[PDB]
Parts: C-alpha cells; sequence; structure tokens
C-alpha cells in the first residue's frame, strides 16, 4: 500500500493540476498495491478558495490507479478549474489481501457522513477490534470492515470531547495513536483545520518532501515534546510539501525530504512543518532509475540492466588488478564474524534463493556451517540462536515483517546480524549491527530480478572476504574473481538470446504445469525459476531436486508433461546426465539449459538453451536469466501484465 | 532383483517339494518389480538321486512367477517324485538392465552349454566389457547380453585354471569376484561341488537362513581367513539353509539369519556352513522379530490399503517396550549406551530422502524445543553435493525405511569420515544403514510392502519423537511438556481410528478431485511436512501435479496460482499458528479460491465458513503431523483407485535397458 498527499501553500494550483498530481504520485507507488485507489480533496464551487475547505470529497474506486484516474475525470459536479491558493489533497492505493477491494474499503477512509476527518493508512491496527466496540457504544456507525475506519472514527471522539475551544490538531493525533496498537504510517485531513496535514508513523514509511524557491529556514527540524522551530520560507509563503511513504513519488518533484521516525508526530500548519513527540536531507536518487526507459515494462527493463546493476554491486568494492575484495560495510565487524561458529542466512521468496544459491561457496571459502531459514518457518519454529551466531538478513526492501521480525529475534539472542539490503535507511539496514548495501538500483517490477543477482554476487563477495588469509585458497578466490570480471558479459551474451527464449515459450504458454529440475548450484535456479512463472505467468511450475526424482516425483513425468532440465559442467554433471536419463527414459521430453560446449547434451537433445560457461560457483546467475526471460515471455504470450501479477503487489511489510 | 536359494540336507525332499519351495520363495520376492525369473536344480529321473548329481536343469521364463510355475509344472520329461537327500537349488527374478528380458537373458546364467556352472545376480557388474573381452580370448562364447553371464564364464575359467583337482568351491569364487567390479549378490551352483553352495556380496543385500530340529553348533560364525570353525547340526547332519536377498522368503521356513557384509563368501560344504574372507571376528547367528503375516495383504486389495489402516497398530508397535505411561519415561533401548554422548554433542543433522526427509522436517520442531540444539535437516543427495560442514560433536541421523539408499548411505559415511557421532532410525534389521551406525532405533513397524511410505513415515515421526522425549528427561521445567506429549501418543492410535472413520468423507473428495490435474497443499509450522508429504504421496501414487506450499510464502509470489479454478486444501490445526492459518486462507478466499480445510473437529468458525472441512481430532500440537497426513494418504489412494491404477505397482522405473 502506498500513501500520497500534496499540499500547495500559497502557490496557486487548479482542481485539475492537483487531481493530475495526486494520481500521478499514486502512480509512483502502485507497484506497491494496485487492488483499489482513492483520493481526497476539497469539494464545492466557489471562486473564493477559502469557501470551499470545508465540503471534503472522496472519489474512490475498485481497480489500479488508471480505473481511479478516469472515475475521477469526467464528473459532472466536480469543477476542475477552480483555483487554490492553498489546498491538501490526500491519495491512496492499497493492496487488499482481505475481504474484496471494493471503494468503501479503500482510503481515506472517514469519520461521518459529512467528511469532518479523513485518514490515510499503511499497517495493521492490531486491537481495532476493540477500539470498534468502544466507538459504536458512543454513537459511532461503522461501514467499512477494515480497521482504518476505527482511526477515523476515533480522532473525531478525541474531537468531540476536547478540554479547550481551539485543541491543536497534533493534540488530537496524538491522543488517537496513544490509542492504536501495531504498526501505522497515517496522513489526517480534516474540515476544522484547513490546509493543516498532520503526519505520525510507527514501525512504517513516511517521509516528507518540501519544494520551494525560497531558502529554507533550516535544515535540521528540532523534534519537540509536549520562527525558530519550523521548516518554512524565509521571506515569502511559496512552499510545496509532499507526503509519502515512499521517495519515488517525491523525486519527480523535489530531492528534498524529512524522514521521520517512530512516533515522530509531523504537522503542517499555516505552511510551516513541525515535528512534535529530523534533518532537512538531499536523495541521492535521480528519476530515471524509476522510469522504464525504452522498455515497455519495468520487469524487462531490470532483466536486461543486470549487466550494468552487477557491475554497481562490485563498485568500489572489488580490485581485479590485485583481486582484493572489501565491502565497507563490514569493515568494523568482518575479524569479529570471523570469531563466530555458524551462518545463518534469513529471508523470503526470491531473496531465500539467493541464500540457497550461494549455501555451497559459503560453506567452502568459510568452512563454517551455514543454514538457510525461510524468515515465517524459522519464526514459528523458534529456531534456536546463540551468541555465536552470525544471522544474515536478505531483503531487497529491508521492510519485510518476517524478516524483520526474524532480525529481532535474533537480537534479543545475541547473535551479530548482518543485512544484505537495497535500500538505505530501511528497517533491516538500521537495525542490523552492519551490513551491504548491494547497491542495485530501485526494484519496481513485483518480481525481483536484479535484486536477486545482486544478492547473489553480494554474497560471493563476502566469501571472498572471509578466506581472504588463506594460502590454500588463493587461486580459488582468483578463479572466482576473474569470473566476476567476466560475469556481466556473459549476462549480454545470455540475453541476446532473448528471441530464442520466445520461440520457446510460444512451445510451452498453453501448457498448464512444467517442472523445472536440477541439482548443486543450480537447486536455487529452479527454484527461483518456478516461483518466477508461478508469480507472473500462473503456470504450476514447481522446482525439483534432480537427485529427488528418483524418490517419487519422477511418477509425474510423461510424454505430456513439460519438463526443463539445468546441467551445466560442474563436478555434478554426470548426475545430472543420469537425471536426464531416467526423464528421457519416462517419454519426457526435457528443455535443458546446458553450457556451450557441453556437445554430447545438444547433439542429444533437441530443445536446448546454450549459456556460456563461468565459475561453478557463479553459474547460478546465467543458468536463472534464461528462466526471468521465458516467464517474461510466457506472461505476455498468455496475455498478462508482467509488473502487476494478480493476488499480490511488491514488499510483504504486514501480516 | 530377487534372489532364493534353498539347500536341504540329508532332509529328504522330493523334487516337487523342492520347486514348490523355489517358486514360493520367489512369491515373497515379486513386490520389488521383476520382468523374468527361472529357477535352477538338478535334472534326471534316475530314483537314485546320488547320481542325479551332474545334471543340472534350467527353467528360465519371461513373465510372473505365475507362468514359470505353470511352465515347471509343465516338463513331459520331469519326474517330480525323485527323493533327494542332498539338493541345492536357486531361484532368481530379474529386473532387467544389461540385455532385454527373454529366456536366455533370464537367470541362471550359465558357464556353457553343460551347465557346469550357474549363477543367479542381483546388481550390475561394471566392468562387465573387459571380463566379456578377455574370456573370448581365452575361447569362451557368450549367448547373452547380460553383464551376468560373464560371471558364469569366469568361474569356469578359474576352474579350467586350477592348480589341483581338489581347489575349494570357495577358492574359485574369491578369486572371480577379485576381478568384478561393481554391485552384487551371488549364489553359486556347479555339478563340480554337487551339494554345495557359495554365496557372496558386494553392494548388495544377501542374508543366509538355517534351520534344523538339532543343536547348532554354534550362533556366531568365526571368519576364516586365506569344527569350532562353522555352523553345522551336532549330533547328526539334518539341516536346512536358506539363501535370499530379502528376509520376506525366509521368515515362513526360519527366523534364524546371518546377514553376510561386502566381500563376504559364504560356503556349505558337507552341510556345514563357513565364512571366508581373503582380508576373532565373525558373523552372528540372529533372530528376527518379522512373521509371515506381516508381508501378506489378508483382507485388504492393495499392500497401501493396509499399511495406511493398520497404522493405529505399528505406531503401538512402534512405542512397544519404549513407553512407559505408568511413570512418563521413554527408554529406547537401542540408545541406552549412547544417550550420554548424544546429550554432550552440540548439533542434530537429520540427512533422509523423500518421504524419510519429510519425518525429519515434520519433527525438526520438537527436536529443536526438546533438545535445545540446532537441528539442521538435509536431503542426502544435496548434502553430499555441497560438501556440508561437518564435525565431532555433530550428531547425525539417518532415517531410511529400508536402509540401503545410496545416498543415504554414503552421507552416513561421509559423517563417519569425519567423526560425527552417527544414528540410524531404521526399519530393516541387517540393512547396511543399520549396520553402520554407530546406534540407532528399529522403529518397528514390521515390514513396508507397498510403493509408497504410509506407516514408515508415521512410525520414525513417532520414534524421533520419542527420542526427543529421552533428551529432556532430566528437565525439571520440561516435566508437564513431556506429560502432554505422552498422554498424546497414549491416545494416538485410537485417535488414527477415529481419522480412519471418516474414510467416506476422503471418498467424497476423490471424485470432487477426479478430473484435476493440480491441487495445491498449503500448511505451515507443525505442517509444513504435512503439506510437502501430501504432496509427494499424490504425485507418486495418482500422477496428478500436487505440489505443498508454505503458507506464509504465500504473499511472496505462490498466491498467484489461486483463482476459482486451482483446486486448493489448506491445513488449520489448533496450535499457535491458527491466526496465522486463517490469515492465509483469508487470502485465497480473496482471490476466488474455495478451499477444503484439515482441521480439528472443534474448529466450529472453520467448518461453517468453509464448504467441505475434513475433520481430525484434536491431539498435541507436534503430534497433530500424524492426524492430518492420514487424510492425504487415503486421497492418494482414493484418487488412484478411481483412475483405474494398480497402487502397488512401481511405475517409477530406472534409465533405460542396455542392449549393447
Ligand atoms: C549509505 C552510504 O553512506 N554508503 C557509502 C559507503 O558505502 P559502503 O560500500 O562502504 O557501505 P554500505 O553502503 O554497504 O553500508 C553503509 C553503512 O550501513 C551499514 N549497513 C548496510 C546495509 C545493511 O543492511 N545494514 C547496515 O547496517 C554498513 O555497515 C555501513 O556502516 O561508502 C561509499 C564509499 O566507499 C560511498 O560513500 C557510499 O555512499
Ligand atoms: C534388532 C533386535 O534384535 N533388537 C532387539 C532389541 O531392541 P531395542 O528395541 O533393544 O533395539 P532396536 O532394534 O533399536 O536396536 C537394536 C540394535 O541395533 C542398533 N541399531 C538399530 C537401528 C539402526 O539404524 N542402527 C543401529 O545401530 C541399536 O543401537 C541396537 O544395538 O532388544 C529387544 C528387547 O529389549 C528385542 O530383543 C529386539 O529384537
Ligand atoms: O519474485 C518474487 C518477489 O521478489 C518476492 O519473492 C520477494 O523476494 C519477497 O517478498 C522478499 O522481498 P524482499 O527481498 O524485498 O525482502
Ligand atoms: O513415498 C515415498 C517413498 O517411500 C520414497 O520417497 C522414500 O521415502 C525414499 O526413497 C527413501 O527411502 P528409504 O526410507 O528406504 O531410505
Ligand atoms: N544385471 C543383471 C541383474 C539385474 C538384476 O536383476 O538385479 C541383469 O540385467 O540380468
Ligand atoms: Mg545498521
Ligand atoms: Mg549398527
Amino acid at each position: 500500500c502506498g500513501i500520497f498527499a500534496y499540499l500547495n501553500y500559497h502557490v496557486p494550483r487548479t482542481r485539475r493540476e492537483i487531481l493530475e498530481t495526486l494520481i500521478k504520485g499514486l502512480q509512483r507507488l502502485e507497484y506497491r498495491g494496485y487492488d483499489s485507489a482513492g483520493v481526497g480533496f476539497d469539494g464545492g464551487n466557489d471562486k473564493d478558495w477559502e469557501a470551499n475547505a470545508c465540503k471534503i470529497q472522496l472519489i474512490k474506486k475498485k481497480g489500479k490507479v488508471k480505473a481511479l484516474d478516469e472515475e475521477v475525470h469526467k464528473q459532472q459536479d466536480m469543477d476542475l478549474d477552480i483555483e487554490f491558493d492553498v489546498h491538501l489533497g490526500i491519495a491512496h492505493t492499497r493492496w487488499a489481501t482481505h475481504g474484496e477491494p471494493s471503494p468503501v474499503n479503500s482510503h481515506p477512509q472517514r469519520s461521518d457522513k459529512n467528511n469532518e476527518f479523513i485518514v490515510i493508512h499503511n499497517g495493521i491496527i492490531t486491537n481495532y477490534k476493540d477500539l470498534k466496540k468502544f466507538l459504536e457504544s458512543k454513537g459511532y456507525d461503522f461501514e467499512s470492515e477494515t480497521d482504518t475506519e476505527t482511526i477515523a472514527k476515533l480522532v473525531k471522539y478525541m474531537y468531540d470531547n476536547r478540554e479547550s475551544q481551539d485543541t491543536s490538531f497534533t493534540t488530537l493525533v496524538e491522543r488517537v495513536i496513544q490509542q492504536l496498537e501495531g504498526a501505522f504510517a497515517l496522513v489526517f485531513k480534516s474540515v476544522h483545520f484547513p490546509g493543516q496535514a498532520v503526519g505520525t508513523r510507527r514501525g512504517s514509511p513516511l517521509l516528507i518532501g518540501v519544494r520551494s524557491e525560497h531558502k529554507l529556514s533550516t535544515d535540521h527540524i528540532p523534534i519537540l515534546y509536549r520562527s525558530t522551530t519550523c521548516l518554512f520560507p524565509v521571506e515569502e509563503k511559496a512552499v510545496e510539501y509532499y507526503f509519502a511513504s515512499d521517495a519515488s513519488a517525491v523525486i519527480e518533484h523535489t530531492n528534498r525530504v524529512i524522514f521521520l521516525e517512530d512516533d515522530d508526530v509531523a504537522a503542517v500548519v499555516d505552511g510551516r512543518l513541525s515535528i512534535h513527540r529530523r534533518a532537512v536531507q538531499t536523495l541521492q536518487m535521480e528519476l530515471q532509475q524509476i522510469m522504464k526507459g525504452n522498455f515497455s515494462s519495468f520487469m524487462q527493463k531490470e532483466i536486461f540492466e543486470q549487466p550494468e546493476s552487477v557491475v554497481n554491486t562490485m563498485r568500489g568494492r572489488v580490485n581485479f588488478d590485485d583481486y582484493t575484495v572489501n565491502l565497507g560495510g563490514l569493515k568494523d565487524h568482518i575479524k569479529e564474524i570471523q570469531r563466530c561458529r555458524r551462518l545463518i542466512l534469513i529471508a523470503c521468496g526470491t531473496s531465500y534463493h539467493a541464500g540457497v544459491a550461494t549455501r555451497q561457496v559459503l560453506e567452502e571459502l568459510t568452512e563454517l556451517p551455514v543454514m538457510v531459514e525461510l524468515a515465517s518457518d524459522f519464526l514459528d519454529r523458534n529456531t534456536p540462536v546463540f551468541r555465536d551466531d552470525v544471522c544474515f538478513f536478505l531483503s531487497q526492501s529491508g521492510e519485510t515483517a518476517d524478516t524483520l521480525m526474524g532480525l529481532r529475534y535474533c537480537k534479543e539472542r545475541g547473535a551479530l546480524t548482518v543485512g544484505i539490503t537495497n535500500t538505505v535507511g530501511s528497517s533491516i539496514s538500521r537495525e542490523t549491527d552492519c551490513g551491504v548495501h548491494i547497491n542495485a538500483g530501485p526494484e519496481i517490477g513485483v518480481a525481483s530480478t536484479k535484486a536477486y543477482t545482486s544478492q547473489f554476487v553480494s554474497l560471493v563477495m563476502f566469501a571472498l572476504m572471509m578466506c581472504d588469509d588463506r594460502i590454500s585458497m588463493q587461486e580459488r578466490r582468483k578463479e572466482i574473481m576473474l569470473g566476476l570480471k567476466r560475469l556481466p558479459d556473459l549476462i549480454k551474451e545470455v540475453l541476446s538470446m532473448d528471441d530464442e527464449i520466445q520461440k520457446l515459450a510460444t512451445e510451452l504458454y498453453h501448457q498448464k504445469s512444467v517442472l523445472i529440475m536440477g541439482r548443486g548450484y543450480h537447486y536455487a535456479t529452479c527454484l527461483e525459476g518456478a516461483l518466477k512463472i508461478k508469480e507472473i505467468t500462473y503456470m504450476h511450475s514447481e522446482g525439483i531436486l534432480a537427485g529427488e526424482l528418483k524418490h517419487g516425483p519422477l511418477a509425474l513425468v510423461d510424454k505430456l508433461m513439460p519438463v526443463i532440465m539445468i546441467i551445466m559442467r560442474d563436478h555434478t554433471y554426470a548426475k545430472c546426465q543420469n537425471a536426464l536419463q531416467q526423464v528421457v527414459a519416462r517419454q519426457g521430453r526435457p528443455v535443458v539449459i546446458c553450457d556451450k560446449e557441453d556437445t554430447e547434451t545438444i547433439k542429444n537433445t533437441k530443445r536446448t538453451i546454450k549459456v556460456p560457461h563461468s565459475v561453478d560457483c557463479l553459474q547460478g546467475i546465467l543458468s536463472v536469466i534464461p528462466l526471468q526471460l521465458l516467464a517474461f515471455h510466457l506472461a505476455v504470450l498468455r496475455g498478462y501484465d508482467v509488473d502487476f501479477p494478480r493476488n499480490l503487489a511488491k514488499s510483504v511489510t504486514v501480516e
């Protein structure tokens, strides 16, 4: 779910310029939740914008943001020509994990049939049931089934029982959050406080952007406790704020945000931002990083840009002249990491596959036990963790709920915690003792592509550090590093087969299932490949450990069942050939992903995807890219959108 | 694939009785699958059995043992009434690997057109190419495309080039195995050694049963290297020996067996059994607690159905003598001399393949809880590929119903080389994994004759839980938890009967999925293994694409498969993950999914809001996995029966037949 609001203080904007800014802001956040959307602005059609702040209008509709963008326009009541010198508008896109994605369950929620208080919420209230019964007894009627409505009906209860006639909007919100349990990122708007916005958070992101041609009064807003305190233009009033749950919706307008913190109750009053209970900083992000460029989809871009993101992951960290690896984020801890006795990799989904993909080389080069855990199961079992465990947390977004709770679980037990993240300032990167930012750039597509290969590369670089003092492993280190030097170009070679992959997708788009088989370094490849095909093509694809065929799953193979096998020139080659012979003996007709030089396999197999050879512990990067491409093409053939798969969105930050 | 030889020494038997005993032996080995069978015996119709010892007759045929039995009695020139005071008959069921199924490629393989030597073989001779080239150059013509025939021709080569006229049958076979490469179990017979048998093995099971109304000379056969030294009846000669590759072919005659080991050469000479070796070590004569009834279908139409519905009994047999509900104590006799060391180790590693691996996943959480040690569960094939680090203070468990799975066995030797304490959780006495582990527990579920693991899974489950209960029997703070679990085991057999009484409800579900091509089985926590195991059963038995999905992973991708057309089975039990399982259910339903829910009888909320629910009784949280997987065992069974499949037919065949 995404949050976005636009507050133009003494910056005249027509009602069309404001609505096109709220929609354009949700488009930047649509990848976090596209089951429904809504906006909240001021109604009425009075030339004097002052006589319109008392009327709130809510336009909410089911579907992606494009369904709402059309619902806003072509209306017979809203005149899109009114000039507003001061106006506040809030928007929201929702990931409806429960119930129906109806307009009533979408945000903003309202407190009454006259819209005196409207709020947009990201997160969950763990006690909204108790709050709902208390509010129903005092005379408040509920309409929606969401936990967000208990926040709108409650901020009005704190307003109907205030002590003074002019209690600040902050005091009302402060009394609400004290009754709310769980996490939340709220943005309020009320007719009683025209133009005044309030943004409080607790375990959920929420920043405030600012733009103004004038000089700002400070760059370090001092947090307060219940002229030289608020952020505002000095001489004039022309200022534009941008509340948002992510920086992508604000970079297009400005690169000056104020990241809030837990329980920081920000408030814009008279166009002055003040925090209650900061640092006005610049964003290290360019707009081109969140643009599709000349690609028809973000996922396609992010796949074909893996030659570059692999390079950025190694930038300033790998020196091929002298074969040295330095991860700055682990300089002050690499010594203590080496005195520990076990590695534990904890993550969900594709990030968990990255740990599977690198488990073997980590075991080889560190010689420590390595355990790879799915976060949700790690928590269910109350896995034993000890003071001399080193726990890695792989999370592209750095906000995954299960991975984050696993982190706090391990910290409570004294383990050294290491983060492998792609989002600076995220919960997981902050709360870990150390870590590495994989520096892959923003990932917009729901299905992770470059985050997997960048996590892969990052864990390999770590392994290379852990053994840089072993004489016996010096050559092995050079071998791997020479592989990394050649990886970007070998990735380009794999991408050049895009057309050949597309041809093969036309021979499979109609099937209902596909088994992907591999072992060793390519177990993770067949798990991740199966996950991608599931996620965006909706075919029933399943990864099967090749060595496990003889123990049951081989019974499913016949001349009709599609099969993809991965056979690379590493130490499991012969065992992979036996698995291939078993599939053939069952009349299977598999597609084999093999090395170009593997002439024996290429002759005896009709359909082969010939990838270039690399180091065994890097080949997994080259063998998974074809399956990223296959899933992409299969989705296009089946008429699906690769960037917006059904039933979910990107980053699981709630239950 | 199956070996059986019957040696009656001074126990008069007619030719009919001998042949019926060979046929009956192969009938006990058919469940292992085969494409042909054959028998070898003494031909000739001379009323004196002593003159018929130089005429070996072979009857081999492609097809089932039934057809062989018909071919046996369909012999016009054979007199079935001759009485033999001493005789050796050998029999074999073949799973063709080298050479296509045929009479010529069936066993026994002969050494020449006069059948001077014959041999039956389980396995593959890797270097059979070089061996065939050599013997051909020395002037030995082959007639079959089997690797086995090289064994028969080679033993005659050693005989043809013996130094003295009285070199022992053992010596010849010793010189043969020293030239063979690969895996083999063998039984030899020859006109030049009438009444004698030689059996040897390398990488393939071979055992010897013995029966005699007289006192036997010893229960521990010493090894002889290249009276008091061998096994024999004392006061009289009468004795019967049974060579076999599986105890199922011996248990009806005797329960006293000797388990041969790699490169042992066992020989019966003048009715006395000795075990020679080229390398006081000996081989024990032990008593098997196996009964013929345990390998018969009885009133059940299939072994799968029997082994599912008898799980109330097998669970009881797994616990017998090991749990004391009178004072809440657990005693696994097999761990008495090692439990102290195990408690001083620092990590548990469970290593297994397939369903046996699922048993580790199903008991990982309770092992962690009750031992407080790290518990790592590893698929044997991947454990080996990665060269997993193993240390001297690791306790490595090896779960295996058969005790012969190659990868699990190689993982066992991997861990022994690194000094780890090794523990077996097995269901086959005398199997490789039982012998080679430092210690272990025989789960005592009875032989598993069905193709798919049913009672073995639940008995492995119970056995690992019992081990967890031993590991914490000294912790005051855990006494209550141990009592709760042991009262759950006390009630488990009756709870299983309750679940089995819902068979009708499971059939209804089978017809609903009759036409379906896929089904997602979703669960978490204690029931992650239930999903994986249920998905493997339905794949193996029903041949539809069933897949287990960890419920907590739905929102990370796999949930995209849910729509109004995808069948789904969800497991929601009354444990600590109940709320998270409800969340997963709301996620599915929100996307038009209409799942079938396996839940507790008294979960009224889910029963009303879900159309079809399989309602199992509630047990301890760490035991519910046994009750929640049984409806999936039955589901797989009924779907296959509906689709015309033979649940007792393997199908899963290895690589094709090398024709050469
Ligand atoms: C964010 C930042 O200023 N990065 C700078 C840092 O990159 P580096 O490559 O040296 O470090 P990094 O970006 O990987 O990590 C930055 C800091 O965050 C910590 N960390 C990182 C990831 C995680 O999940 N958890 C965690 O605690 C890490 O321990 C370090 O203290 O130095 C570079 C020059 O060499 C550049 O100046 C980079 O801009
Ligand atoms: C096989 C056998 O005759 N067991 C007898 C033994 O059972 P316990 O129930 O006393 O033995 P159970 O078969 O576990 O173990 C028998 C022996 O085999 C060993 N073992 C077992 C399984 C494995 O995978 N690895 C391994 O090393 C185990 O350490 C022990 O030395 O005593 C009983 C009486 O109390 C009965 O007389 C049982 O028949
Ligand atoms: O293609 C699938 C998605 O990428 C998904 O599986 C993702 O990997 C997880 O939701 C974990 O997300 P993070 O890596 O951001 O924590
Ligand atoms: O139904 C499943 C099968 O039984 C199969 O998966 C079996 O579990 C493995 O082949 C391991 O066999 P063992 O338990 O004999 O090692
Ligand atoms: N390799 C031998 C024996 C195989 C077996 O039945 O185990 C053959 O194919 O004849
Ligand atoms: Mg940090
Ligand atoms: Mg043993």
